């Protein structure tokens, strides 16, 4: 029993983290086989960043201008290119600790673990969601750029995020490992704001199933609703629409608990309209929307990774 | 910016996790040099556990009765002994991935990362506090016994917890790595309950400093209090007393923000007496007491580990 915000074990990713220095700019890189991936603004000075011509700044750089260190070992850069907002430094050594891996672009609503790094060294690991507005609620100081987010499937590390920037309200924005930004953000120091966020409804229902599984059942009412009459109430409280796909994804938790998805929707509708009257669910006084149906199953069934 | 419940990178501990089977009981072990440490109730059947004579059950076991696997490799047990509630299995292979390490018994109030494991395989990592009542608010299913909690200091893994049991209310109890229980718990299936818990005051103040650092300042009032007049109010709300030691430990955060500890105590006193009137601090609608002053500094200054 118990329910915690739980990250993936970080060991497979720790073995891939390096320090990339270009002039006076240092940040983190990801060393997979004989390539180091980092944010392309490693090639900027802190004033270049107002409006940089990246293609131009890169022209002016030789392989030796990039200092890549993996612990006390310097790796020799023998090639360099730009793929969207990500630099690729071909190095002369294949990473012996390269795990089995994939590059994935995740969808809004999906979670991942962030391995926060400074100077190519891991600081800590936490779990995040890709928000409907394509931000994450991260913890990153100056130096964390190039930190990555990932999922583990048994032996396979699925890289989905590389950290680039911090937006007003202290939320974070970055790229997939092909260097395309999540959401409309650009890698330049200008006025950018997150769209208004929404609550990830399917995730709140998954968390309510987690509460039932752990014995926290006070909020279950005796009613049902139609999908249509749920999504009208949801809309008022800035909850994203629940789709039939979402209902199908909640199938396992619904079957395990014997509570129909539309019955749980009836309980969430009452919580949204009446609030929690000072009660908690799984220790929390606010509805949680950063656990996916898969995250709930993993934690409440003990799925492991090699 | 941002503030997250952040675990230590788990890679150093992942390399030490093994599966220990004795008959029909499987759980996790910690492989350091040529010793595997596990909970001693690996030697019980699920009915032995009502009231086991451990010294007796162990007499009856030969080295070959313990099946230790590290991935697809079987490790040969060549010796076995009991140290309090922990088994030590001497194996014929020193763990090549043994990190630099220590066994520490932590104090109530201190945090650590748990690497939750099933069948010697890591499931996930999360951060916990040793509660004043010597429980942790963990996430553990059947199979998680032998999972460990740890701190990393740069290169050194400080092992402080090994998981044994689950108490009423879904909280967790276990031992240091010398096999002595935290709190009054015994490794037998009987009626045991956690003492009433208290809130870790020094940790709530550290979290309030984290909020100020991140720009969440609405709760700062214009008043001060004496330590004595704070600890009287604290007592009503089941907060532990704040000591001068606690005040000294909050020194760095106080200096960084320019808010005297006794001024922050004045702000916490008002929050306890008036509640939060539906406002949040760092995204939270309840006061958080599972971040130490050190945890706040680490996260808000970017301390890393090799
Ligand atoms: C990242 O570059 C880094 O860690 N570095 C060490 C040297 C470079 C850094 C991470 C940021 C800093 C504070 N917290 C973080 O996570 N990213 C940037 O500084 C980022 C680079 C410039 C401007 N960046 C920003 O993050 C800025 N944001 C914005 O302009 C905006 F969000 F408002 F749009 C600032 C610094 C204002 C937060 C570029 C985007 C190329
Ligand atoms: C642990 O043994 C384990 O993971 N195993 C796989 C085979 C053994 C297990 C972990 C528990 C189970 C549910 N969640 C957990 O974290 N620990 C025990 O089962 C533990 C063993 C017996 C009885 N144990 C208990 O945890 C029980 N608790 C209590 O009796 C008490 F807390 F109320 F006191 C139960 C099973 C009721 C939760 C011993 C303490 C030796
Ligand atoms: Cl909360």
């Amino acid at each position: 029993s118990g329910f915690r915000k739980m990250a993936f074990p970080s060991g497979k990713v720790e073995g891939c983290m390096v320090q990339v220095t270009c002039g006076t700019t240092t940040l983190n890189g990801l060393w997979l086989d004989d390539v180091v991936y980092c944010p392309r603004h490693v090639i900027c000075t802190s004033e270049d960043m107002l409006n940089p011509n990246y293609e131009d700044l890169l022209i002016r750089k030789s392989n030796h201008n990039f200092l890549v260190q993996a612990g006390n070992v310097q790796l020799r850069v023998i090639g360099h290119s730009m793929q969207n907002c990500v630099l690729k430094l071909k190095v002369d050594t294949a990473n012996p600790k390269t795990p089995k891996y994939k590059f994935v672009r995740i969808q809004p609503g999906q979670t991942f673990s962030v391995l926060a790094c400074y100077n190519g060294s891991p600081s800590g690991v936490y779990q995040c969601a890709m928000r409907p507005n394509f931000t994450i609620k991260g913890s990153f100081l100056n130096g964390a750029c190039g930190s990555v987010g990932f999922n583990i499937d048994y032996d396979c590390v699925s890289f989905c995020y590389m950290h680039h920037m911090e937006l007003p309200t202290g939320v974070h924005a970055g790229t997939d490992l092909e260097g395309n930004f999540y959401g409309p953000f650009v890698d330049r120091q200008t006025a950018q704001a997150a769209g208004t966020d929404t609550t990830i409804t399917v995730n709140v229902l998954a968390w309510l199933y987690a509460a039932v599984i752990n014995g926290d059942r006070w909020f279950l009412n005796r009613f049902t609703t139609t999908l249509n009459d749920f999504n009208l109430v949801a809309m008022k409280y800035n909850y994203e629409p629940l789709t039939q796909d979402h209902v199908d994804i909640l199938g396992p938790l619904s079957a395990q608990t014997g509570i129909a998805v539309l019955d749980m929707c009836a309980s969430l509708k009452e919580l949204l309209q009446n609030g929690m009257n000072g009660r908690t669910i799984l220790g929390s006084a606010l509805l949680e929307d950063e656990f996916t149906p898969f995250d709930v199953v993993r934690q409440c069934s003990g799925v492991t990774f090699q």
